């Protein structure tokens, strides 16, 4: 029987419960939060599914989760309400008291569900005003049992508000067991930089061979398949946060929702995304590699070097994230002031179960507050540079990008987890 780390449960929902009542923002009308996830073979990410890894160590499919003011209803197949009862049974628990008890649904298979939907839609016209439910906007699941459902919440009107980017904000802060998952994470995606990614490219470059784009990605992702370089993880805890994103030749795009095209890779600048989720905890890295760099290359990435390192000394408890956003873009006016146009919009991003998180981004109408504990992608780059010395157009056009996994700390400059060596010597291969 799979264990559920009940302590981490009594927790957490008691943080959910604490933000709720305060009353914040989109938090302030919702009379019952309502959380629903249906078939999901893709695995996506979702507030819906995060919110259910961060309560119970596990995503649950089919299953419905109603959270009202004196009480919660979980609703699963046996087999899960069965998993469950390891919460709803509290056995004199002393973590159990800053939330409701628990009330288990199941879901039947060969029978209609409509007594239990009608319980959980008393439930909700009973909690606070019984009027709005707090939401997750962007989340539809397919499946049967989410039609069923909907169909049976839509007959009530209640009025749906989404609460994603305050839930975003209530999970951010991980906890010591969260960050050392965060912290294999990194080490993993590392590792296969170092000992799978950079070599490759290095054959690649010094055998003068035509590869794809695409075609590297996927032995990248083939590479975490292999034990080799996981340091003794079960190689099924081990994915890609994204497909890894390889860019060079004068043709890049630098975010992470593009996958990798299928020009052959120039021996140029080449940008390499990449990042490792294990047991669900996201991390990420992004280096450039440079063939025979000029020192007008080499300039414009030691300052893209000297931007992020700024950036970690001013991410910090306490800091508003526009306000690290202004610091460095200062240093851009002040110092380079022709590159302003050329640095990405977005400096980073909050990153946990989900990868990036939308209302977390580092940019200049940002006010969310940093906290202790909080993990980002912090990334930077430069596009649309020109190389002077290019020939060829796929030599005139280069871009620069960095991005490292990193944690706000206690005191001080934010600690970066992922370990990559990024100086020229480094990422630079000199023919």
């Amino acid at each position: 029987a799979v264990t559920l780390d009940k302590d981490a449960y009594y927790r957490r929902v008691k943080r959910l419960y604490s933000n709720w009542r305060k009353g914040e923002d989109e938090y302030a009308n919702v009379d019952a939060i309502v959380v629903s996830v249906g078939v999901d073979e893709e695995i996506v990410y979702a507030k819906s599914t995060a919110l259910q890894t961060w309560l119970f160590g596990y995503e649950l499919t089919d299953t419905i989760m109603v959270f009202c003011d004196d009480k919660i209803i979980f609703m699963a197949s046996k087999k899960k309400v069965e998993f469950l009862k390891q919460i709803a049974n509290t056995k004199g628990n002393e973590n159990a008291n800053g939330a409701p008890a628990i009330t288990l649904l199941i879901r039947e298979k060969n029978e209609s569900n409509k007594s239990s939907f009608d319980k959980m839609i008393e439930a909700i016209k009973e909690s606070k005003n019984g009027k709005k439910i707090g939401v997750f906007s962007k989340d539809k699941f397919p499946g049967e049992f989410m039609k069923s459902w909907n169909d049976c919440l839509n007959k009530e009107g209640f009025d749906k508000i989404d609460i994603s980017a305050v839930v975003a904000y209530t999970i951010a802060v991980k906890e010591d067991g969260e960050l050392n998952l965060m912290k294999k994470a990194a080490s993993i995606t590392s590792e296969v930089f170092n000992k799978f990614f950079k070599e490759r490219v290095m054959e690649i470059v010094d055998a003068d061979e035509k590869v794809r784009h695409s075609k590297l990605a996927e032995s990248v992702e083939k590479a975490i398949e292999e034990k080799k370089y996981l340091a003794g993880a079960d190689p099924s805890t081990v994915e890609m946060c994204y497909p890894p994103i390889i860019q060079s030749g004068g043709n890049y795009n630098l975010k992470f929702s593009v996958v990798s095209d299928k020009n052959h890779m120039h021996f140029g600048a080449i940008t390499c995304a990449m990042g490792i989720r294990f047991k669900s905890y996201c991390s990420n890295l992004v280096r450039t590699l440079m063939v025979d760099p000029s020192q007008e290359v080499q300039e414009n990435y030691n300052f893209l070097l000297q931007l992020q390192e700024e950036l970690l000394k001013e991410l910090r408890h306490g800091v508003k994230i526009c306000d690290v956003y202004n610091a460095v873009m200062d240093v851009v006016k002040k110092q380079k002031p022709e590159l302003l146009n050329k640095i990405t919009k977005n400096l980073g991003f909050g990153m946990g179960i989900e990868f990036r998180e939308g209302s977390l981004v580092i940019n200049s109408k940002n006010q969310y507050k940093l906290k202790k504990g909080m993990v980002f992608s912090i990334n930077l780059g430069f596009s649309d540079l020109t190389n002077k010395e290019g020939k060829k157009p796929e030599e005139k056009t280069y871009a620069l990008f960095i991005g490292d996994t990193v944690l706000v700390d206690e005191d001080g400059p934010a600690t970066v987890l992922t370990s990559v060596k990024k100086k020229v010597k480094n990422v630079g291969i000199f023919l």
